[PDB]
């Protein structure tokens, strides 16, 4: 048993609810959030600005720091930082972003990092300001991940619109 409330279950181990990703992680402090990031950490909208924003700035202030030592994600990859007052971890996820022209198959490879946590907190990848279709990016979630995800559909409309086309 966990935290979560309030999902419809998709399948074994994918769950979907109509929900601020902010307040949600404020409400259940999940083991771990995933933030929408790109390969810089540069949050500035969307749910990594969102999140950052909850932060009062100190995941930029982290991530500044991550990318100084380390240099630039990839484009499918991750890292683990501070989820700050939102949980234990944040995963830093890049998917492609189609608004810079990124390879769209680089979204089961961002949903693999997934595998890695038993249990996350997450937004649909490479949907909202990414450019991504949100129902592609649903199907990619459920046939690429593996450990129990609970999405935050942002959009009221794509959450009842995910859901009537979900097969
Ligand atoms: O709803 C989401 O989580 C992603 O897609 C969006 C967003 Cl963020 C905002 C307005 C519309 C859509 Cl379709």
């Amino acid at each position: 048993v966990n935290s979560f409330s309030g999902y419809l279950k998709l399948t074994d181990n994918v769950y979907i609810k109509n929900a601020d990703i902010v307040e949600e992680a404020k409400k259940v402090k999940p083991t771990v959030v995933v933030n929408a990031a790109n390969v810089y950490l540069k949050h500035g909208g969307g749910v990594a600005g969102a999140l950052n924003k909850a932060t009062n700035n100190a995941m930029q202030v982290e991530s500044d720091d991550y990318i100084a030592t380390n240099g630039p994600l990839k484009v499918g990859g991750s890292c683990v930082l501070s989820g700050h007052n939102l949980a234990k971890h944040c995963l830093h996820v890049v998917g492609p972003n189609v608004n810079k022209g990124e390879d769209i198959q680089l979204l089961k490879s961002a949903y693999e990092n997934f595998n890695q946590h038993e249990v996350l907190l997450a937004p649909l990848l490479s949907a909202g300001i990414f450019g991504a279709d949100p129902i592609h990016s649903l199907r990619v979630c459920v046939d690429t991940v593996r450990t129990n995800v609970y999405l935050a559909v942002f959009d009221k409309n794509l959450y009842d619109k995910l859901v009537s086309s979900f097969l």
